[PDB]
DNA sequence: GGCAGGGGAAACGAAGCGGG
């Protein structure tokens, strides 16, 4: 294994990441309100407006905000248990990676309410939501990774 | 730490690398 610098493992964090999803919506679509994180451009990551300090800021306040997601999608994979789990870490894993590189720490108990308002709707809101967070979620990491290959 | 960081990767958005 051949040694990588921050970036470098950065750049194979995110990839791992998109690639645990992937596997998830696979697992949605087939057997087929939210205010989710999204990148815009006061954020300042897209090729117009780039500043690194404030896309960086962003990307990690982005992510932290979707772990209350995550945490959600771990009961809606009873046998992909495994790949809803390694997501949940993995993204974990990243913000603390990402945290070295570089501010709005979501609230505990505002998160945690949330939560079991999510887990008590129905099926199909469920499976709606289900899907909208992997979708989301992707698009903020395909957004993040291509930002951060500039930093 | 160590064998090494912090239990375990090219076609037009399929193919296929390690216990306490
Ligand atoms: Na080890
Ligand atoms: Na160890």
């Amino acid at each position: 294994r051949q040694p990588l610098t921050s970036s470098e493992r950065i750049d194979k964090q995110i990839r791992y990441i998109l690639d645990g999803i992937s596997a998830l919506r696979k697992e949605t679509c087939n057997k087929s309100n939210l205010n989710l994180p999204k990148m815009a451009e006061k954020d300042g990551c897209f090729q117009s407006g780039f500043n690194e300090e404030t896309c960086l800021v962003k990307i990690i306040t982005g992510l932290l905000e979707f772990e209350v997601y995550l945490e959600y999608l771990q009961n809606r994979f009873e046998s992909s248990e495994e790949q809803a789990r390694a997501v949940q870490m993995s993204t974990k894993v990243l913000i603390q990676f990402l945290q070295k590189k570089a501010i709005t720490t979501p609230d505990p108990t505002t998160n945690a309410s949330l939560l079991t308002k999510l887990q008590a709707q129905n099926q199909w809101l469920q499976d709606m939501t289900t899907h909208l967070i992997l979708r989301s979620f992707k698009e903020f990491l395909q957004s993040s990774l291509r930002a951060l290959r500039q930093m």
